[PDB]
Order: C-alpha cells, then structure tokens, then sequence
C-alpha cells in the first residue's frame, strides 16, 4: 500500500491529499535510505487508517527534492493538508519511527 510518487504526481498524491502522508525521500546510493526502506512496509500496515506512506526517488525526481531542500540525504517528511507537519533526517529504527509518528499524528 505504499504510493509511488513522481514529480508529475506529487501535487495530487501528496499536497492535495486527504489524511496525513508520510513521504520517504530516497536514492539508490544511500545506505541510510535502505535502513528506512526496511521498516516502511510494516509501518504502513500498522498505521493503516490514519496514515498513507509514499516514496519519492530523488534521483529520478529532482524537482520535488529540490523544493524541500532534501540535498541527497535520507529524509522523511510528514504532510498534512499540503504542508510539512514534521521532519526526520537520516536513518532511524522501527522504534524511533513509531515515536516520530505517534508524536506527530493526531
């Protein structure tokens, strides 16, 4: 149930979205990105109903990565109503991601 994002679809899929959206900004040559990838599916399943998880490859979608100042580093942005509600940069554990979501979701 993870949404695949492109520069083309970001507005519709994320900014014009209903409900909180967790966007994972990632790249292939990025080790922290793989640690985050490893835990996203479980998280998506556990927060179904109050969160949607999405991925944007920043090598293929340089437009949106530039807009949010990603600068090539593993980044999670939580979106609500077209705005960034919370930010996490770099690798983190299943536990730290649960904390992040629980602290920043209703």
């Amino acid at each position: 149930k993870i949404i695949h994002l492109t520069d083309d679809s970001f507005d519709t899929d994320v900014l014009k979205a209903d409900g909180a959206i967790l966007v994972d900004f990632w790249a292939e040559w990025c080790g922290a990105c793989k640690m985050i990838a490893a835990i996203l599916d479980e998280i998506a399943d556990e927060y179904q109903g109050k969160l949607t998880v999405a991925k944007l490859n920043i090598d293929q979608n340089a437009g949106t990565a530039a807009k949010y100042g990603i600068r090539g580093i593993a980044t999670l942005l939580l979106f609500k109503n077209g705005e960034v509600a919370a930010t996490k940069v770099g690798a983190l554990s299943k536990g730290q991601l649960k904390e992040f979501l629980d602290a920043n979701l209703a």
